[PDB]
């Protein structure tokens, strides 16, 4: 049967698996918590045979998983997209980290009381970490060269959110601006992303300060 | 010539590495930035060759990286440690994003100015965790059987750190407690925690109101 993806009705840490997804044009069903169906988890949570009870996580044929990551990883890998050799692995690894730490730069500070204040601090460090990824594209299509990686997808869903936050943040940095045109010109996600499955919103858990609610 | 390992001369991030590094007793040398030299980092930064400049690093003959879990992976992956099929290397990957939920748990909140009431919220939601691996620990010599992988180190580190924050906090959890012992059996570990080069503090950077500072 089709593998189902389990997640609440946000983008959160499992939009970049569900382009992935699109992009390779695997088929899946998704069980979608809604923002009221939190008892809904809660009784199903330690009932679906989860050795680590969370979200999101993916069911198959083949396997029980949760941890975005690992999840993310386990789809690129059964398609032979996590790395030829060592070095490039690590290559596609080091890509991961770096994005989650403006991915998760944003999460972190999006439910606090002071965000505003926070932001400031925040968007001041970004543009140091934008710089990397804009080098890193200088003499690049993608990340990891002519062919798509995981990567690609979560850094596509970082610069998503920081736009929403600072649609100005990206001014000086014209590879990523193109970059992020660039995804969304791929067929299977051009389609993804005007077709009735694709979730534009919330960023964040509802109850976030930032990226939060019903409506943008 | 034998790699260099850069980071603050603390566990933090590194730590685990540190041990896997041990384990597998490869030659290595490290870079390692004292409490006051935040500006001998800064001066070096951009000039190492690193593609995404960050601390940890991992400087030898073959590779420049950034990332701590990009560094692990690739010391382990070039042992042939990361799995031997997609569902193995996913499974490997799902241990290591649940240990970090408890490492980043304690981070998260280690450099706040009320360390005490987000502690209580936090070991209020550690026993949740920790089952999880007490679970899977109950017909498991060690996280993934009866070999060593990546994670177990990882594990280990949490339990070091969670330790510090409650001495009791495994007294529900006997497999977890004779798992810490046993990594700490395993003669090079026993050896690296005995020598020279074992850094026993901080847990977090200094300035942490938890974990930090220059003695426990
Ligand atoms: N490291 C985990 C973290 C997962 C996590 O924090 N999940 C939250 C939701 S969200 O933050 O991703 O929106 C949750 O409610 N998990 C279910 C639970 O805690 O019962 C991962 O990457 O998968
Ligand atoms: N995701 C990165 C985060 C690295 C990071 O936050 N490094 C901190 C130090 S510590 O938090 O690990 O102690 C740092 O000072 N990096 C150097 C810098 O920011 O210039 C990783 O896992 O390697």
């Amino acid at each position: 049967m089709s593998p189902i993806l389990g997640y609440w009705k946000i983008k959160g840490l499992v939009q970049p698996t569900r382009l992935l997804l699109e992009y390779l044009e695997e088929k899946y069903e998704e069980h979608l918590y809604e923002r009221d169906e939190g008892d809904k988890w809660r009784n199903k949570k330690f009932e679906l045979g989860l050795e680590f009870p969370n979200l999101p996580y993916y069911i198959d044929g083949d396997v029980k998983l949760t941890q975005s990551m690992a999840i993310i990883r386990y789809i690129a890998d059964k398609h032979n997209m996590l790395g030829g050799c060592p070095k490039e692995r690590a290559e596609i690894s080091m890509l991961e980290g770096a994005v989650l730490d403006i991915r998760y730069g944003v999460s972190r500070i999006a439910y606090s009381k002071d965000f505003e204040t926070l932001k400031v601090d925040f968007l001041s460090k970004l543009p140091e970490m934008l710089k990397m990824f804009e080098d890193r594209l200088c003499h690049k299509t993608y990340l990891n060269g002519d062919h798509v990686t995981h990567p690609d997808f979560m850094l596509y869903d970082a610069l998503d959110v920081v736009l929403y936050m600072d649609p100005m943040c990206l001014d000086a940095f014209p590879k990523l601006v193109c970059f992020k045109k660039r995804i969304e010109a791929i067929p299977q996600i051009d389609k993804y992303l005007k077709s009735s499955k694709y979730i534009a919103w919330p960023l964040q858990g509802w109850q976030a300060t930032f990226g939060g609610g019903d409506h943008p």
